[PDB]
RNA sequence: UUUU
């Protein structure tokens, strides 16, 4: 049926950033159960001397022990974002004041997506109390993950693909053996040495809600934070500013290798700039999996760094350009922000990238679709009412 | 979380 169609060459015309600020936080703790009171004790810091480094730590270890969520229980959830929401709307007397509320890893795919043309996108809008919120398309998503399953399975050998889990395994066992659950000056002797032993799990998570904006468009985002650099400080406009986030890469051999770090460093900063996170954290390993060295980067040079290596050159089209990146990010939201009437809440709709067609579309969803989303599957009959008596 |  008809669909409206956001060119893919549309770019605004300036960048009118907003800095990002910390609405508030929640978590989830070990058994996938979501936490409202005091999340700031689910916070881990970052401490990882180079002594310790030196070892040789092997981030293969433990794998057979990983306690890991299942796929389907760890989606994005929204029903657990709109409680936080109460609490902390319930506190103010008050809305949060936006334009958009989704999770960070959407607008990073919607930001990201110059560069990695070939990644579809399936999102859901849905118009509420005069904002839109934004959630993926999770039976889609699940569809892709599986079958993106099902090739690597039979396109690997069974040593390839049991190592490709293992570097899966890789990223969590990092963040375990980085972090510690207290900072420096609270933290024992032992829980620092015994981390190498600790049974990892992906199950526990830190989130920060946070507000930002870009030309003259109000969002509020739901991220997962990795750990505090040094302190958490009281003073809410700073907390951002203290946030690091965590990754892994192999080591680096050939100019191939390099292009490939960009693409992923871009990823990486997509996701960090959109959090207001300023500190990156790379742990390099080798075939073996043994870390080998780690290294900082400034979220904020993360744009210089690529403009400026020699090694990585491209034709404009396809050389990775952070400001024509945000360009396209400001010309989509202004759309969603001045094209689908907030104040309708008599249907939803889909936002589609449909890597075939070449097209960024909004369409109706089926009626059948918009009752499932407004009852239960994005907003909730709490969140609803909540916002039904302020006014 | 993750593949040179
Ligand atoms: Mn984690
Ligand atoms: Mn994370
Ligand atoms: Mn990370």
């Amino acid at each position: 049926h008809m669909a409206k169609s956001l060119p893919l060459n549309s770019r605004s015309k300036t960048t009118a950033l907003k800095q990002p600020r910390e609405l508030f936080s929640y978590a989830r703790d070990i058994d996938g159960k979501y936490v409202y009171d005091d999340p700031e004790n689910s916070l881990s810091y970052y401490y990882l001397p180079d002594s310790t480094i030196d070892t040789g730590i092997d981030l293969q270890g433990g794998y057979s022990k990983f306690k890991k969520i299942p796929d389907e229980q760890n989606l994005a959830d929204f029903n657990s974002l709109l409680k936080a929401i109460i609490k902390y709307e319930t506190s103010e007397g008050k809305k949060i004041s936006s334009d958009i509320i989704t999770f960070r890893e959407i607008m990073t795919k919607i930001l990201s997506l110059p560069y990695n043309l070939t990644d579809p996108i399936d999102l859901y809008v849905v118009p509420f109390d005069g904002q839109l919120f934004i959630k993926s398309d999770d039976e889609l998503d699940m569809k892709r993950r599986k079958e993106q399953e099902v090739r690597m399975k039979q396109t690997n050998t069974v040593e390839r693909y049991d190592y490709m889990k293992r570097c899966e395994y890789v990223g969590y066992k990092f963040e375990t053996i980085a972090t510690i659950p207290k900072p420096w000056s609270q933290v024992s002797r032992s829980q620092i040495e015994n981390r190498n032993k600790k049974v990892v799990n992906n199950y526990e998570q830190y989130l920060s809600v946070i507000r930002t904006g870009i030309g003259n468009v109000k969002l509020v985002l739901a991220g997962e934070i990795d750990c505090c650099w040094d302190y958490l400080p009281d003073e809410q406009n700073k907390k951002l500013n203290h946030y690091v986030e965590l990754k892994t890469s192999r080591i680096i051999e050939n100019n191939s290798q390099v292009v490939s770090f960009e693409q992923k460093l871009f990823k990486a900063w997509c996701q960090c700039f959109l959090m207001g996170v300023t500190k990156i954290i790379y742990g390099f390993r080798d075939n073996n999996l043994i870390l080998k060295n780690v290294e900082l980067f400034n979220t904020e040079e993360i744009p210089i760094l690529i403009k400026n290596n020699p090694l990585t050159n491209a034709a404009t089209e396809k050389k990775i350009n952070c400001t024509n990146a945000l360009k396209w990010y400001g010309a989509v939201v202004d759309w969603l922000n001045t094209t689908v009437d907030k104040k309708d809440e008599i249907k939803s709709y889909r936002l589609k990238y449909d890597p075939v067609r070449k097209s960024f579309t909004l369409s109706e969803t089926d009626s059948e679709t918009n009752e499932k989303l407004r009852n239960g599957q994005l907003l909730t009959p709490e969140f609803t009412e909540w916002r039904q008596s302020l006014k």
